[PDB]
Order: structure tokens, then sequence, then C-alpha cells
């Protein structure tokens, strides 16, 4: 077949938020003249839809203009040690990296060429954002019995955090559980200012809960995608808050965390379990517009899988607000860098990067430099714009296991400007 990833593989969009490619097939198919040549067939859409792609050191949003179906007689798998799973066809290409004197070059390599122990470019941090004003029907829309928020602004976040964390949705009624009093009575503050109206704080038998008697409230919430319970195997993160600004992602995943966040002080990481794959996959993709890389992990409980997402490390910490020394943890955000070609082009800066706590020998035979050191060595090698940039938003992401699968399949892509686009199940640079 053609260049292409398997139709699970999710990409981020502006117009649909988070979701898998082929769904994204389905909503746009016949939207726009397709040609069709064998095994392949290509749309030139009516409506180009915005994506994400890296250009100039950043990820922005970029314009999909096609959409692509091939059939491919076998794919190739690659997992990496963040714990992205992806799956393409043998020539699609990924990305590899390497600092030099000259700043970070990106290098396609086809998947039937990739091995354990390469790092592949993935996104760290994902940019944009504005203040999403919530969408209402051109019809007969608008609860005149509440007030309806018409911007996704901290607010809102912060409630939709307790309510995914720690609440229900019944019929006629929203329930958030805390045992801290305080913070039920801040979702009440919460609901007062942004719906007119509140509700009860009732003590139960295990916990306390905050229950907000109101239909339309309900439906209001609803109509964003909140599960109805902590169980839920199936909810998503609502798409605004894909395309909010930072300020209303943290307000979000900061009260996501208090409920239902646990510091684990010998890893040094933040764990969340949730039930749902695919919101957990949304999770890592908030996330990055903080700046952080999570990690993902499926594990089994009481004899039923669910997915942990990890918040791991002192420099993610630090995009919470955190500050904590973890000496417990393995780091995996490591810079492929010539280090001895950049230091003897440089004039050999012995003594400054001695005083930066860096001895040059220490690097010269094959050792890993981690994105922390390099962002000290980098001042001083005329490197800063690349690691304050660049390695800001791309994370070279080490491929533990690949494989062919000899199966053929549906496959899909999308065609950017920037012959790249940020997609799979944690936010990966895929090549078109």
């Amino acid at each position: 077949s053609g260049k292409a990833v398997d139709g699970n593989t999710l990409v981020l969009t502006e117009e649909f938020g988070l979701v898998k490619i082929k769904e994204l097939y389905e909503k746009l198919d016949g939207k726009g003249r397709k040609t069709v040549e064998g095994n392949e067939e290509w749309t030139e859409l009516e409506t180009p839809v915005t994506v994400y792609g890296y250009r100039n050191g950043r990820i922005v949003g970029i314009k999909a203009t096609h959409i692509y179906k091939g059939i491919s007689s076998g794919m190739i798998e690659i997992r990496t040690r963040t714990g992205r799973k992806i799956k393409v066809t043998p020539i699609h290409k990924l990305f590899t990296g390497r600092v030099t004197k000259d700043g970070l070059a990106l290098e396609e390599v086809m998947a039937m060429h990739i091995k354990p122990g390469d790092r592949i470019a993935v996104v760290k941090k994902i940019d944009g954002g504005e203040y999403v004003k919530l969408t209402t029907s051109p019809d007969f829309r608008k609860s005149r019995k509440i007030k309806v928020p018409e911007v996704l602004d901290e607010d809102l976040a912060e409630f939709l955090g307790y309510l995914i964390a720690d609440g229900t949705l019944k019929p006629r009624t929203v329930a958030i559980y805390n045992n801290d009093e305080s913070l039920l009575k801040r979702a009440n503050f919460l609901s007062t200012k942004l719906f007119g109206i509140n509700g009860k704080i009732v003590q139960e038998r295990t916990v306390k809960a905050l229950l907000i008697h109101s239909k339309p409230l309900v439906d209001f919430f609803r109509k964003l995608g909140i599960p109805e319970s902590k169980k839920a195997r199936n909810w998503k993160v609502p798409r605004e808050l894909l395309l909010s600004p930072p300020s209303v992602v943290k307000a979000f995943i900061n009260a996501y965390i208090v409920c239902d966040g646990y510091y684990h002080e010998r890893k040094g990481e933040i764990e969340i379990t949730t039930a749902s794959e695919e919101g957990a996959y949304g999770l890592s993709y908030l996330l990055a517009k903080l700046g952080i890389y999570a990690t993902f992990r499926k594990k089994q409980i009481k004899g039923k899988e669910y997915y942990r997402i990890a918040i791991s490390g002192k420099t993610n910490l630090e995009k919470l607000g955190i500050k904590r020394e973890t000496r417990g943890y393995t780091n995996i955000d490591i810079v492929p860098v010539e280090v001895e070609s950049i230091y003897n082009a440089l004039g050999r800066p012995y003594s400054e990067l001695k005083g930066e706590g860096i001895e040059i020998h220490n690097y010269l035979n094959g050792e890993n430099m981690t994105y922390e050191t390099f962002r000290k060595f980098a001042k001083l090698v005329g490197l800063e714009e690349v690691a304050e940039n660049h390695l800001k938003h791309i994370l070279f992401d080490e491929v533990v296991e690949v494989k062919y699968i000899p199966e053929p399949q549906e496959v899909y892509d999308i065609t950017t400007e920037t012959h790249n686009f940020v997609g799979g199940n944690m936010p990966t640079l895929l090549h078109n």
C-alpha cells in the first residue's frame, strides 16, 4: 500500500477534538471530490479541517486539505517506553532526531526500518488555544430555567474536573462525591456562579456528596460528553477543553488531580487511573497543552482493565506548579546530541561547562544526556533556542518493541503543508 496509519490512530483536530482517524474519515467521506486508484483513494476536502503540526520548533494548528484511505497487506506496530503504541503501514514515516552544532534536524525513518532502541519524535507541548464559545443550536436551544455558560473558562473547567473525577449524572441530579466538605462547598459556589442554581451537601455512609437537582443542568453536561459515573468505560475529553487556553486546561487538570490523582513518593509521580481508555488518551493530550509528557499503562484491578496516566518526574511536576525532588524517577527525556562535535565546534568551553556541573568526558562514550542537562549545556554552545523551543515541544521516545503484523486492513492518512501532523494514543509526530 501507501503511507498511512491504522484506523484507531487518534488525531487532534480543532473541529472535532481528539478523534480516531477512521471516525474522522467517516465524518468527512463524501465531503469533497474523491479520486480512486485501485486500493487507494484521496478526497480533496471541500472545507479543510485543522489539525496540529510541527514547524519552526513549535506545534500549532495547520490545515488538513485531503484525506486518504488505502488498503494495506500488512502493518508495523511500534511501542515506546512512554506507552505509545502506533500501528502504521511499513513505509509510513516517523521521525528521529539529532542535535548538532547546527541545531535539531528531524530525519524521516520508515516504520519497516525502525528498531528497538531508536528514539522517535513525540510531542510534549501543544501550543495554541482560545477561549471556546460553547456551541448552541441555531434552532431552539437555551434552557431558560438555568443560566447556561457561553464560554468555557477556568471556573467551568474546574467544575468539570470535579464532575469527571468524582461525580455522577442521574437523569435529574448532578452529584459530586468527596470527603473534603470545603471542596464540595467550592463546587457549590461554582454552580451558583456558573448556572445560577446550587445544591446541598448530603453526609452519606462512606462519603459526603454535593447534590444539584436540575434536569437542564444534567442535559448541559451530557451534551458536553460528561460520563454518568467514574466507571464509564467510554467517556472522552470534551473537544472544547482540548482547544482551550492552557490556563483553562490547568484548572481542569488540577481539579481532576485533587479529586482522583495520587502522588507516589517513591516513584515521584502523580498517577491517574481511569476506566476509560480514550479518556486516558485524551488526558495525555491535555497534559501536553501544559507542556507535560505523560506515560500510559494498562493495569489489572480486580479482574478488569484500567488505564493509568502518570505525570512523572521533577520537570513534569514543575509544570503543575509542584516543586519536588524525584530521585527515584528514571529519566526518559533524553536528547540525541552530538556532544563531542558540538564541544569542539564551540572551541572546547571546558571550564564553563565544569561551572555548570558538566564534565565533558562523561558524554564522549555514548552516554545519554537528559533534557535537563542539555538545557545547561545548550546555553554555553549557542543552542539555547533549540533547547527552549524545539526541545520544549519534542521528546525523543525510546522504541521498546517493533512487530510486523501480516494481516491486511484499511488504513488512513491526511495531507498537511508541514508534511506532519500530531496523532497517536499519546501525541506523536506522524509524517504525511
